[PDB]
């Protein structure tokens, strides 16, 4: 079940890790208008954990 999503460009009170199990951040800005961040695709993140 790959997912693709970045931290940065995540989604306000979620977390993303790594696939190697490498935390990356959690509590990033909001989808809405989310500060300065990527657009392309973070498949170094295995999966969300809301």
């Amino acid at each position: 079940n790959r997912l693709c999503t970045n931290c940065c460009a995540g989604r306000k009170g979620c977390n993303y890790y790594s696939a190697d199990g490498t935390f990356i951040c959690e509590g990033e800005s909001d989808p809405n208008n989310p500060k300065a961040c990527p657009r392309n695709c973070d498949p170094n993140i295995a999966y969300s954990l809301c």
